[PDB]
């Protein structure tokens, strides 16, 4: 009876409305913790006198007990500050004190750009720190003291702290990364790389952010959405069974 199966679409396209809408909150919060710590940090590296910021011995007995003490606060990968000259001094997880580098080629970095193109913090897409060998995200902020540039800062966080806070949400979520690669699932066999996504991303692109729609697997209907949720995409789908049967 018509009434019936609207009744039952109308109460699933609701509560996989509600858990796809937890995901996206998932993904708001990681970011927002993380630019709040970001700017914490600079906020009292750009407090310290001139005097303990122009010179790199200074920078490393000043600045890098800041950089260990936030790392350890927040369990950080890296905590880092980049110099003009092409020196990071970098506290980095490993209990030996933060120590200037000069070969992590800094200004090829997009963290590192893009921090000075932005009076923002800039987030990177998730790729392979070259100190520790993890996958990171990057936030990274300019420093400025009354308008006088002193380093670009950045902090690594590993991308795996998302995909595991992603995967313990309830409904069968996940997202994508700005390529369109699954980057996170609550069922870990849609990480395969040979899974097909584009029933899904084609039905996103047809009907748009959580607008809710109908598709097929081996014949049989499923019910789904997605949403943009800043350079990814969530995504919830099941079966429709609950409307069907
Ligand atoms: C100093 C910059 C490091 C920490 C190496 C950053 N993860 C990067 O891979 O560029
Ligand atoms: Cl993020
Ligand atoms: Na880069
Ligand atoms: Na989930």
């Amino acid at each position: 009876d018509p009434f019936t199966k609207t009744s039952l679409y109308e109460s699933t396209l609701k509560n996989q409305t509600d858990l796809l809408k937890v995901t996206q909150s998932t993904v708001e919060d990681f970011r927002s913790t993380n630019q709040s710590f970001t700017r914490a940090l600079e906020k009292d590296i750009a407090n310290l006198p001139y005097q303990s910021l122009i010179t790199e011995e200074n920078i490393i007995n000043n600045v890098g007990p800041i950089l260990k003490y936030y790392r350890h606060s927040i369990n950080a990968l890296n905590v880092y500050l980049g110099l003009n000259n092409g020196k990071v001094l970098l506290s980095q997880k490993s209990a030996k004190m933060p120590e200037l580098r000069d070969d992590l080629d800094i200004k090829t970095k997009d963290w590192y750009q893009e921090a000075l193109k932005t009076n923002d913090i800039f987030v990177t897409p998730a790729y392979l720190d070259t100190v520790l060998k993890q996958y990171v995200i990057t936030y990274s902020k300019a420093i400025y003291k009354d308008g006088k540039i002193i380093g670009v800062l950045g902090v690594d966080i590993p991308s795996e702290d998302l995909q595991n806070l992603v995967a313990k949400t309830p409904g069968n979520t996940f997202l994508f990364d700005q390529k369109n690669k699954i980057f996170a699932a609550t069922n870990k066999e849609l990480l395969n790389p040979s899974i097909d996504h584009s029933p899904v991303l084609n039905a996103y692109k047809l009907n748009g952010d959580n607008n809710f729609f109908s598709y097929k697997l081996n014949n049989e209907e499923r019910l789904g959405a997605c949403t943009k949720v800043f350079a990814y995409t969530a995504c919830i789908t099941e079966s429709a069974d609950i409307i069907n049967k």
